[PDB]
């Protein structure tokens, strides 16, 4: 095989928080060599050997006094020599205090390969696994970098201020490879999407319409193509021994006073799919390899935060350690894990500063908040219920379990459950109080492609294909294009003109980025919440009921303080509020009022 | 009123931890009376009046020097004199010290009214203003104490350490007077039960046979027939003026960072239904009475603890300053509060120790477990689905929100819900996993009357009267009568004689009521878990399939550590544990092991 074949992080960079940098070399008996380097700043720690004669681990120290520069590392041994120009790049100016996304943000969340396909040509690319094909529900369509690039205009008009690709890094599977959660080179872009630099001008273009970019980053698991799978690295790179042991998904086991070892273990080391091998994370060499390749990701590609992929299925120990050394290196960044819980203490439990029964530390700022809407999707959902938004006001109150609950992604769905029109049972009006639940909330809004005009999906069981419909006019020849607004129904265009209006508000809506809540508990199916401070009062009532419903104003005073009327954004209209407030049926005001003294 | 027509308390004693007695003295013109006593110890504070000329607060404080004994309390106004003669008893030996309900007990629940008509005689009593109707299901049908004493022998003799008895306390309302929670005399037992001296003996009888007394105290409202509604002792005395306002019942909103003021206190100061008027616990003379009436009961009757109804609708100041008298008075009291919950944070916040992110402090140590025995009741019913005991796993793996889990009321059933059998579908093979469950985890567990007979219900909304039907045997010519087992099914009294094997077991298993407990997460509706200790392993297997199961052993060997088999305590059966665990369709085992090294 090939002189050196990889090395990893190909580059790095002089000024980092933390010093030690870790090279992993692969290459035929490269393990047999010892390396050399002479750059001011940089110290060379000596050799700790692994078995695996393709393989040899370099620990560097990179001093402050390290300056931005290039030098060699030479490998030698068995009488010949090899050699890698390593650069240490100079930081872009303001890098370590770079603002990750937070209240006053909105997400739109896309899966590249189902957005908008640029460039047919890499649809394949020569010497890859899988072939595309638009007709298979689990195939690769086509979509890139180059068609999402296209229509970022498209994105910031709507009024969103961050954009989140699911996984970019290069899957090569046979099948099943467009989703990107299997990756099998963790520093490389799949080539059907583009290049390494592709991804850098995603962001640069991004940054100049007021967009940040979210990378989607899996850590427990790779897909079973993963080169190092031809040749692990150390015995124990792969839990069980590269050898396919499943997880039954016992995810309370990590934070469980009853828990048993076995079900801790099979939760962080059992594989997710035979195709998807498990990282041992307690394997160093392992944790530092992700740590870093994840720091180079943010630093080469210029992201505003991560959204981190099945986040308890990590090493808990490797979870405290990475957060730690992410958020040592970017302060102010925001990374939001997926933790697939509706219970709110199971999600609570690993967010930054919480107070845990076992000690568990963490620094990860964020998680989607699956307890909330999976709350008002039954609510709206489940329209025979007389009081179905109490489980809304329940869940919310429970907002003290979080350190900072305002830090928390709300979404209106994404690609791992039913399409949100489709959630609210096809019901336009129940769908309008989702979305205005979506942009008032004490949260991050997040927003998944497609849900701007409606797209529909199954609501039953899991059935990934349904939620992943290609974008309309993300490809040639497409007979309605949602970018231009050519043949949507009156309703599609109907629901993607109130995403525009409310997102855009919202930007401007400082109340709703950092203001107070106060909410009211709901009574048959009314519920009436306002996000306040002294400058602006907004009052949100939803009428979730097939009927008019009447709501004496003298329960609200003491968010009302006598307000006689305020004007509803959404009709224009004034609103009387003087004794009761008039809703009809399945309606939703937001009434916005002076500040609240 | 006639010259002195109420004391309360009548009497007290000599020797209690708080020094301060306020007597309410209710009669024709008493307030305008003043008070005069001469008693070694006792000292009379200088008089707070009201403006109601038919009641008297009297302050007394009794200093630890004062004997028991009795002394005159005259009360001299307009030319008359009035007289009192006051008593304060000698304590009883350890009576402060007395132990209460705890890990170790049983709890077996009744309703009076509907366990054993013992005296005909008294379910009519003349001057009342309800008449029995035994086929009425909201009516009185007779049961009283004579008849709960005559069965005792029976209650202790399944097993059963507390008896639990819905409130004897008067209730004389013209209809529905039969269940106990609308008060219209905390003094006085309802004489359709007994006497006061009847209830004392009931506790010293039921002592006689190694059983506690639990006394159910309602504290936030009464009967729109109590005797202070025709004359309110303050125009605050109860909320909203004495006039009909409905709680609307946002229990949430007493511990929610959100809330607003109108929902909180809609909650503890709104009526429960029209027929309760709301006790105002903000007022000093309010929260008073309730604390000494309480203890009054407690040390008059000698109970080991109390059941407290409708929990968080009390002032919340008041529920911190009650539970702190309480157990100040008895350290080891145990006490149970209903916060009609299945939310384990919503219970959690009551328990004393729990640290609230508002700092509310409680000093309640216990509550009824209603997310754990919602959690079973839908495992048990949903057999459609693949894992339904994964949300017992999950609930239990919540533990960690309670300083005292352990202390926690578990229970079969109560007279609020569907009867356990009817929660089960009627199928004795999960019906047998529930009681297992109620009998091995760790928890206080409490039994509802009838259910060790299998008695059924209705299963959907709340329908009281179903729940709530004679005990059989309980009335002359009963022809099924579950004391003497005539006419009980085969499977009825199979039901009975596993009730009395488990119960008695459960005595003799302090690793039930102290070790500690490793569940594993259930996987495709079988679970297994483990109480263990240095002493005992009791190791519980179910399978919830109407199928076979095989299980292998391997997953299990942190508490099996090789272990070849066990004997099923429940079918005498030997079950083999050395590779696999073979489960029969719709089984539970129970398998008693040695300590681990
Ligand atoms: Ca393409
Ligand atoms: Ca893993
Ligand atoms: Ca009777
Ligand atoms: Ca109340």
């Amino acid at each position: 095989p090939t002189a050196i074949e990889h090395m990893e992080p190909p580059f790095w960079w002089a000024g980092m928080q933390h010093k030690g940098l870790q090279l992993m070399v692969h290459g035929r008996d490269i393990g047999r060599m010892e390396a050399a380097l002479d750059y001011p700043g940089v110290r060379l720690v000596s050799p700790t050997r692994v078995p695996n004669a393709n393989y040899l681990f370099v620990d560097l120290e990179i001093g402050p006094e390290a300056q931005p520069g290039s030098f060699d590392i030479v490998f030698k041994g068995d009488g010949r020599s090899e050699r890698y120009r390593y650069r240490l790049l100079a930081r872009e100016q303001g890098s370590a205090q770079r603002q990750g996304f937070g209240p006053g943000d909105a997400i739109y969340q896309i899966m590249p390969d189902r957005f908008a396909n640029g460039d047919p040509s890499n649809d394949n690319v020569a010497g890859m696994r899988e072939q595309a094909d638009r007709r298979h529900g689990g195939g690769r369509h086509g979509g890139d970098i180059r068609g999402t690039i296209d229509h970022l205009d498209y994105i910031a008009g709507l009024g969103f201020t961050q954009l989140w690709p699911t996984p970019l890094v290069e899957n090569d599977a046979a099948a099943y490879s467009y989703h990107g959660y299997a990756a099998t080179d963790h520093y490389r872009i799949d080539p059907r999407y583009g290049s390494n630099e592709d991804f850098v001008r995603l962001s640069t273009e991004a940054r100049k319409r007021g967009m940040g970019l979210i990378q989607d980053v899996v850590l427990s698991h790779i897909g079973k193509h993963h080169w190092w799978m031809k040749d692990l690295p150390t015995p124990d790179w792969i839990n069980y021994g590269g050898k396919f042991v499943p997880t039954q998904h016992h995810r309370v086991a990590v934070q469980d006073p009853y828990a048993a070892q076995a079900d801790s273990e099979n939760f962080t080391k059992g594989w997710f799919v035979e195709g998807m091998p498990d990282l041992n994370q307690t394997n160093p060499l392992v944790a530092n390899y992700l740590i870093q390749n994840n720091i180079w990701w943010i630093e080469y590609a210029g992201l505003s935060g991560l959204r981190i992929d099945t986040y308890g299925y990590s090493d808990g120990a490797f979870l405290t350690e990475y957060t730690r050394r992410l958020m040592a290196e970017y302060p102010r960044l925001n990374m939001v894990g997926e933790e697939w819980s509706t219970r709110v203490p199971v999600v609570a439990r690993w967010q930054r500063g919480k107070a845990n029964f076992d000690g568990y530390t963490s620094h990860l700022p964020s998680l989607m908040d699956f307890p909330l809407v999976d709350a008002m999707r039954n609510a709206l959902s489940k329209t025979g219920e007389e009081n179905g938004l109490n489980e809304v006001y329940e869940t919310l109150s429970l907002d003290y379990l979080y350190p900072e609950p305002q830090n928390l992604v709300l979404f209106g769905g994404n690609h791992d459950m039913a399409r949100m029109f489709s959630a609210a049972g096809e019901d336009f009006d129940r769908w309008r109080m989702n979305l205005v639940f979506l942009m008032t909330m004490p949260r991050i809004p997040q927003f998944y492609s497609g849900d701007e005009i409606l797209m529909t999906s199954t609501v039953k069981g899991r059935d990934d294909a349904s939620y992943r419909r290609d974008f309309p006019g993300g490809w040639a020849g497409d007979k309605a294009n949602a970018f231009s607004g050519a043949g949507l129904t009156s309703q599609q265009r109907a629901a993607q003109d109130l995403v525009r209006k409310l997102a855009n508000w919202r930007k401007n809506q400082p109340v709703i980025h950092n203001g107070r809540l106060m909410h009211f508990g709901p009574e048959e199916n009314t519920w009436v919440y306002f996000r306040y401070n002294k400058d602006k009062r907004i009052m949100v009532a939803m009428n979730n009921n097939d009927k008019p419903m009447t709501l004496p104003t003298a329960r609200f005073q003491e968010m009302l303080k006598g307000a006689p009327s305020g004007v509803d954004f959404l009709s224009g209209k004034t609103v009387g509020l003087g004794r009761e407030l008039r809703l009809a049926p399945k309606s939703v005001v937001v009434i916005e009022l002076p500040g609240l003294p």
